[PDB]
C-alpha cells in the first residue's frame, strides 16, 4: 500500500472512531433532556460506528500496517433542541460520505484497485446511513410541530434500526 | 450528587474510554509484530472496557448529570517487546485500580453511599483485571525467553478468557 | 470483448492454473522433507487455485470466447528451506495480485465495465491470499529458528484455513 | 446527484419498465403461436424486469429525487418466427447492457462513486442476462432447425431459470 | 369472442397496467414528501394492479386472442397534498369499477356468459378496492386536521393490507 | 323449476354422460393404436365428465325432480389418426360449451337465478376445458408431423392433469 | 522403489494431469459450439482425472519420493465435430490404458509386488473408463445421424456419471 492510502485509510478509521463517540455523547444529551428513545438509538448507532472503525483497523493490519489512533477531539456540544441535534448528525454523516468518496477517488487515481474494492462496502453503507438519518429529520419535520409529537418519534427511535 | 463526585466519576468514565482505545492500539502493535493471539485477546478486552465506560456513562445520566467525553490522548506507542507491552498493560490496570480506590474513598468521606455501592462493581472488576494481566506477565516470564515460547503464549492468548 | 482483454483474461486463467500446480509441487517438496502439515495445507490450496482458474475459464466461455490452456512451465524447484518455499509462495501471490491489478486497470481504460466488475472477485480474493501467505511467513520468522519450532508451525498448517 | 446523472438514471428506469412490457407482449405472441413454454419464460422475465425498474426507482427516491415515469411506447410487434423473436430479445438486452455501461462510465468520470457502486448490481445482472439470452439462441440453432426441434426447446423454455 | 368484447377487454387490460404505473408514480410523490408508509402502500398496490392486468392478459390469450399493450400515457401529476393524492386514487378506482361494470353489461348484452363469468372476479375485487381506498380517505379526514395526525395515518399505511 | 328448464338440465346431464363414454371410447382407440399416454389422459377425463353428470343429476334431485338417463348413442368411431381424434374432442367440448351458454341464457331470460348461479360452475369449467383441449391440438401441430413427435406428446399426455 | 518404477509412476502422474487439462479444454470447445451437456460432462471428468493424478502423487510421497510435475504440453486442438472429439477422448483413454499395462508389466518383471498391487486400482478403473467413453461413442452413433439427436445426447451427458 502506498503511504498516501495507508494514511487516508488510517484517518478515516479515526473519523469512524470520533463518530462513535459523537453519537455516544449525543445520546447523553438526549437522556439529560428526557428523550430516552433517541438516546437508545444513538447508543446502538455508536456501536455500529465502532464496527466501521474496526473494519478499517483490520484492513490496515491485514495489509501489513500498524493502525494509529490519534488524538480524539472532544465531541461535546450544546444543542438547542432534538431537531438541531439530528441536523448535526445527518450533516456529520454527509462529511463521512464525502471523505469516503475522496478515499475512493484517491484509490482510483493511484490505481490501488484493492483499496478501491475494500471501500465499496463503505460507499454502500454510507448510502444506507444517509437514508436512515434523513428519514429521522423527515419524521421530525412531520410529527414534530408540537410537544405531543416529539414524545411519539422518541418512542419510534427506541426500536428504530433493530428489526433483525 | 456532590460536584466533586460528578467530576471524578466523569474522569473515570474517560479513563475507561481511554483504556478501551489503549488496548485496541496495543492490539494493532501485536498484529503488526506477528502476535495474532495477543491481538485477538486485546481486541476482546478493548470491548470490555467500553462496557466499563458505559456503566459510568449510565450512572451519570441516571443521577441527572450530563456525562462529558473529553479529548482522548493518543494511545500510540512503539513498544520494544511483547513483554514491554504487557508490563504497561498491568501498570495501566493498577492505575485504574488506584483511581477506583480513590473514588470509593471520596464516596465514603462525602457520605455518598449510593456511589460507594455503585463503585463496588468496579472494585470487584479490578481485582479480576489485575489477576488476568498479572497471569499474562507471569506466563511470559516463564515460557518465552525465545521465539518458540512467545509462539505458545500467543497460542494461549488467542482463546484466553473466553466465557462458557 | 476487446481482443486485448481476451488475451489477458486468458493469460490470467493460465497463471492461476500454473499456481495450482505450483502449490501441488510445493506440497510434494514439503512431504519429501517431512512437513506433512504444510503439505496438506498446500494441497488444499492447489484445489482453490483450480477454482480461480475455472472461474476465468467460465467467464471466457460465457462471453463467447474459447479459452486456451497453454503450455505449463514445470513448477519443479529444489528449495533450501520451508522458509525459502513460503517466501516464494508469497512472492508468487504478490505477482498474481499485480496481474489482477493490471487486468482491472486495462478494463477501466477500455471502458470494459462488465470485466472490471467480474474481476472484483479476484481483487478481493487476492487481499485474503496475501494475508494468508504473509501470516505464514510471519509464523515462521517467530517460532521456528529450530526443528522444535518448525515442528509446531507444521502442526498449525495441518488444519490452517479450514472452513466452519 | 448531478442533473446529467439524475436524468440518465431516470431514462434507464423507464427502459427497464418498457423491457418488462416488451417481454410481456412477446409472451402473448408466443402463446398465440403455440409456444406456451416460451410464453411462460417470458412471463417470468417480464416480472424480473419490473424488479429492475423498482430498484432504480428506489435509488432515485432514496437520493431525494422524484422519478418520473414517462410515456411508454407500445411494445407491440410482429415476428416472423420464434427464432427471430429471441434474436430481438438478445439485441434488446445488449442495448440495456450498453446503456448500463454508459451509466457506469458517466458515474466514473463525474466521480459519483455512490452511483458507480449502485450500478454494479446491473453490470453484474446484465452479464447473467446476455448469458441467458445467448444460450436460448444457441439452443435454437442446435436443435430447433425443425418442427419437433421447436417443440423441445419450448419444453425447455417452460422451466428455464425457475421463477414460477 | 365478439370483436366489441375483445377490444373492451384489451382496453381494460391496459387500464389496469396504467393503474399500476399511476400508483408506482404516486409512491414517489409520497416518498419525496416524507410519507414512507403511504409510499410503501402504493408500491405494494402497484404490484396488485399488475396482477389484475395479467389476469385479463391470460384470458385474452386463453381465448385465442392476441392482447396488445398500447402506448401508456405518462402517469406524472402534481399534487397539492396527501389528501389530494388519495382523493385521486379513489376517483380512479371508481373509474375502474365503472369500466368493469360496462364490461359486465356488454357481456350480458352480447350473451357472452363465459366473459360475464370471468368478470365476476373483478366485480368483487373492485368492491374490496373501493372499500380499502374509502377507508383511507376516511382515516384521513378523522385523525389528520393537523400535521400531528398525518404522521399516524402514514404509520398505518406502512402495514395496511399486508400481514399476516 | 320451470318445465323447459328441467328438460334442458336433464338434456345436459345426458350430454355429460355421453361425453364420459365418448372419451372412454376414445382412450380405447388410443390403446389399440399404441398411444397409452393419450389413453391414460382420456380415461382420467372420462372420469371427470361423470362428475359433471353427477353434479347435474344432484341438482335435479335436490330441486325435487326426477332425473332421467336417456338412451345413449354409441360413441364408437373409427378415427383416421390421433390428430382427427383430438380435433373431435375439441369440437365436442365446444358443443358442450355452447349448450352451457344456452342453459345460462335460458335461466336469465326466465329469471331462474338459482339455476343461473348453479351453472356458473360449468361456465368456468368449460373455459378450462377449451384451454386444455386446445393446448393439445396445439402440441399436436407443433411436434406431431411425423412418427417421432407422437411419441413425446403421448408421453406428455400420460401425466397431463386437468385440474389446478 | 527402483528408479525405473519411480519414473514410470511419475510419468503416469503427469499423463493423468495432462488428461485433466485435455478434458477441461475439450469442455471449452463443447461450450463454444453450444453442447452444454457435453461440457458439463468433461468438466466433471477433468476433476476425476485430477483425482487419479493425486493418487499417484501420494503413492510416490508415501514411498519416500518427490513427485515431479514436468512441462505440460498445451492440449489445444481443432475438432471437426462432437463425434470426432469423443473419438479422441476414447482414443486417449486407450493410451492411458496401455501405459498402465506397461507399468504393471514393468512392476511384474522387476518383482515390485507393492507397485503391481497399487496399480490394480488403475487397471480396473481404466476398464470402467473405456466402458464409459465407448458407450458415448455408441450413443452418438445411434441417436446422432441428425441435428435433432445431437441435442438429445447432450441432455444425457449433462447428468451422465453422477448418479451417486
Ligand atoms: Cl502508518
Ligand atoms: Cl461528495
Ligand atoms: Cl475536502
Ligand atoms: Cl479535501
Ligand atoms: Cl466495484
Ligand atoms: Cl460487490
Ligand atoms: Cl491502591
Ligand atoms: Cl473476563
Ligand atoms: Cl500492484
Ligand atoms: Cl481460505
Ligand atoms: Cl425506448
Ligand atoms: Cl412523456
Ligand atoms: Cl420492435
Ligand atoms: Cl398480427
Ligand atoms: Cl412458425
Ligand atoms: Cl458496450
Ligand atoms: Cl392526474
Ligand atoms: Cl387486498
Ligand atoms: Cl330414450
Ligand atoms: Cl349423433
Ligand atoms: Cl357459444
Ligand atoms: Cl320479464
Ligand atoms: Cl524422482
Ligand atoms: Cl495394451
Ligand atoms: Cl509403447
Ligand atoms: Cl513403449
Ligand atoms: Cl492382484
Ligand atoms: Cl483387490
Ligand atoms: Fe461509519
Ligand atoms: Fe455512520
Ligand atoms: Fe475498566
Ligand atoms: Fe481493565
Ligand atoms: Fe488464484
Ligand atoms: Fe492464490
Ligand atoms: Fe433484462
Ligand atoms: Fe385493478
Ligand atoms: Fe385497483
Ligand atoms: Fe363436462
Ligand atoms: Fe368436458
Ligand atoms: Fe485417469
Ligand atoms: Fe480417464
Ligand atoms: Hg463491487
Ligand atoms: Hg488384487
Ligand atoms: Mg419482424
Amino acid at each position: 500500500l502506498k503511504p498516501e492510502m495507508i494514511e487516508k485509510l488510517n484517518e478515516q478509521m479515526n473519523l469512524e472512531l470520533y463518530s462513535s463517540l459523537l453519537y455516544q455523547q449525543m445520546s447523553a444529551w438526549c437522556s439529560y433532556h428526557t428523550f430516552e428513545g433517541a438516546a437508545a438509538f444513538l447508543r446502538r448507532h455508536a456501536q455500529e460506528e465502532m464496527t466501521h472503525m474496526q473494519r478499517l483497523f483490520d484492513y490496515l493490519t491485514d495489509t501489513g500496517n500498524l493502525p494509529r489512533i490519534n488524538t480524539v477531539e472532544s465531541p461535546f456540544a450544546e444543542y438547542s433542541s432534538l431537531d438541531e441535534l439530528f441536523q448535526e448528525t445527518y450533516k456529520h454523516e454527509q462529511l463521512i460520505t464525502q471523505k469516503i468518496n475522496e478515499l475512493a477517488h484517491a484509490a482510483m487515481t493511484n490505481q490501488d484497485y484493492p483499496t478501491f474494492n475494500f471501500l465499496q462496502w463503505y460507499v454502500s453503507e454510507q448510502h444506507e446511513e444517509e437514508k436512515l438519518f434523513k428519514s429521522i429529520i423527515d419524521k421530525l419535520s412531520l410529527a414534530g410541530k408540537s410537544g405531543e409529537g416529539l414524545y411519539f418519534i422518541d418512542k419510534e427511535l427506541s426500536t428504530l434500526d433493530t428489526q433483525n
